[PDB]
RNA sequence: AGGGAAACUGGUCAUCAGGCGAACUGCGGCGUUCUGCUGGCAAAACAUAGCUGUUAUGUCAAUGGCUAUUGGAUUGGU
């Protein structure tokens, strides 16, 4: 369901992918959301949720592993977490 | 640490590694091995030459192993 958008946001606008970036991204204030794996490190997963918090920046935790995720966008490795200029279509309903 | 990868790239004799962060850059960090230069150290030891116990010179320069054994390193399989 989420995918149809997801797709799109490789069109659309500028993307991050992985831990490295998305923290640098949130420690700006700059990512607008961001999106789990099932499977993110338990280090990685409790901390990413606490700056997203602080930030006041939107959480999306989407069922599937780095290997579903991954595939999503369409490249083809293993990516746990995907933040997120300009939207896709509509996040803000589809986030809910 | 920076860097941020599908036109997939890097790598082994072989399997492989990477967004849980690759290539790549630092006169990075650190461990274990390595080459050179010393100290120990020529006073010793050894080989020539000569004198009746000791005095002379000399032990140099270059650079491979497809050979073996040993120590160690990097891995794999069962």
């Amino acid at each position: 369901s989420i995918i149809n958008s997801l797709s799109l946001v490789t069109k659309s606008g500028k993307y991050q992918l992985g831990i490295d970036k998305t923290l640098q991204s949130l420690r700006n204030g700059e990512a607008k959301l961001v999106i789990f794996a099932s499977n993110v490190a338990p280090a990685h997963r409790s901390l990413i949720e606490y700056y997203a918090m602080l930030s006041g920046c939107d959480i999306l935790p989407f069922d599937g592993d780095n290997v579903d995720l991954g595939t999503a966008c369409g490249k083809y490795f293993r990516s746990s977490v995907i933040s997120i200029a300009g939207e896709s279509e509509i996040l803000k309903m589809i986030k809910q």
